[PDB]
């Protein structure tokens, strides 16, 4: 099921992991570009969303606000996540936001194109990246309006 | 996860419900157009997929091998599941064939345009259709090749 909750087009937020509490940061210079981080809040931290359209419809593509750039999703290359200049040039740029099946209030960010979802733990490096298999806690996230 | 073992393009075979045993088909005539069977082989059953590319990647249209006529999942208008012609004209004549987490050997039928599944029952009115909701067992398929 898609979340329901979902924000309006063009509307700002961070993206909050639902257990470790740290957010997805885009920036331009210094990799890893795309990652989560644990501190003060920076305009890096901050995305909209571009609706889908047509074969798009129920994706989005998620766009750094400070930067412009949109987030990638992927497997076939280092880095597996990252961003892109454009507003969703490639398959790898739309991600679908599934509402978990047990917490209705969180979501996973999910990849089309990849077949992966967006992950935050403390654990084992890569602590942040993306990831084809079982649902574990630690893909869930919240979208925190600004 | 995209169940891992969808039929090659263009290779024929059944959508039979895991735990009822029914199996798809799909006419020309006679509403339902679209619709559950428990019964001999027919031809009316049989499908092949038509594989989707670049924003279609990882999704199929489901093609009669009698009418030609592909599978459709709405839920703007009745019949909410029928066929149209064509190779997937439409943005919901693309199905997600989503592996089960519990099940390995069983995958759900799903409609990115209309965030549907496609189940099979024994149970209530209508006893074959789409629904956006909860994870149950009614809603596990498996291709049978022919
Ligand atoms: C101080 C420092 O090196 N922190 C690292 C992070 O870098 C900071 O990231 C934030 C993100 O909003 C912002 O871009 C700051 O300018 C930047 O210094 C980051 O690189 C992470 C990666 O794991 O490590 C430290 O936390
Ligand atoms: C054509 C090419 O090699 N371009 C590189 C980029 O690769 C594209 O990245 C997008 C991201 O949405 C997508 O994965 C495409 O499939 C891929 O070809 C990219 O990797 C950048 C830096 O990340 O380098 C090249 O520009
Ligand atoms: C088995 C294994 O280590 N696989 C790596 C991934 O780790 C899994 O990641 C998920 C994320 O939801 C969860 O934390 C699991 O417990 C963990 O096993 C992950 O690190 C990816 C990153 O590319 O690499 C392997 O697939
Ligand atoms: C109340 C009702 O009609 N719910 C339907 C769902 O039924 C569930 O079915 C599963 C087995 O698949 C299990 O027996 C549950 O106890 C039961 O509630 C189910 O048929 C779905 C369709 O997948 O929708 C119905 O609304």
């Amino acid at each position: 099921v898609n979340f329901p909750n979902i924000p309006a087009e063009g509307v700002q937020f961070r993206l909050r992991a639902r257990d470790t509490g740290y957010v997805i940061y885009s920036r331009t210079e210094n990799p890893p570009l795309v990652w989560q981080y644990n501190g003060p809040p920076y305009d890096d931290q901050l995305f909209t969303l571009i609706y889908g359209t047509g074969p798009r419809k129920n994706l989005y593509a998620i766009k750094s606000v400070p930067n412009g750039r949109v987030l990638f999703s992927r497997t076939s290359a280092s880095p597996y996540v990252g961003n892109i200049a454009g507003d969703g040039t490639y398959n790898d740029n739309w991600f679908q936001f599934i509402q978990d099946d047990n917490d209705p209030n969180s979501f996973r960010i999910y990849d089309l194109a990849s077949d992966t979802v967006l992950y935050s733990r403390t654990t084992a490096d890569p602590k942040f990246g993306n990831f084809t298999g079982a649902k574990y806690d630690d893909q869930l996230w919240h979208f925190e309006l600004v």
